[PDB]
This record gives structure tokens, sequence and C-alpha cells, in this order.
């Protein structure tokens, strides 16, 4: 499914193609080389890691995107999709 509100602080990187021995230590540090990851976490096949600032997620991607992983190359993009921006009105 979708989040919901586009609107967002920190920012969520999507991988593909991981490893069956793939560990949070392994991908995660890997991503933290970019920048303060915060949450990561590893799936079946796929896998997830919750970055900080855009600036370090976007580069983590650039740079982990089709990159031999564990051996297997993943496919790391963004994992939310956003088409509308949202600057955020007063509520009050």
């Amino acid at each position: 499914g979708s989040s919901g509100s586009s609107g967002k602080a920190s920012t969520k990187l999507h991988v593909g193609n991981i490893s069956p021995t793939c560990t949070n230590q392994e991908l995660r540090a890997k991503f933290e080389e970019y920048g303060p990851v915060i949450e990561c976490d590893i799936v079946k096949d796929y896998a997830f890691v919750h970055m900080e600032r855009a600036e370090d997620a976007v580069e983590a991607i650039r740079g982990l995107d089709n990159t031999e992983f564990q051996g297997k190359r993943m496919h790391v993009q963004l994992s939310t999709s956003r088409l509308r921006t949202a600057s955020g009105p007063s509520s009050g």
C-alpha cells in the first residue's frame, strides 16, 4: 500500500534482490556511509533503509543503485513515490 500523507521529514529507501545471508549490520552500515541511518530492515528479496536527511538518502541510492551486494546486485530507489508536493498550511 501507500503511507498516505505525502508530507514527511525523514527519508525512506527501498532495496531489492537481497541476499539470504544479508544482515542488517551489513545493509545498514553500507547506507550509513552516506548519512546517519535511522532504521534498517531486511526482507526476503528486498529491504528498507530509513534515512534522516534527503541529501544522504538520494545519494545512498545513486551509489548503492545496482551495486553487487552480498554477491548479488540490489536495486535501490525511493520507498514512497511523491507526485504532489505540499508546503503545510496552518492548523490551529
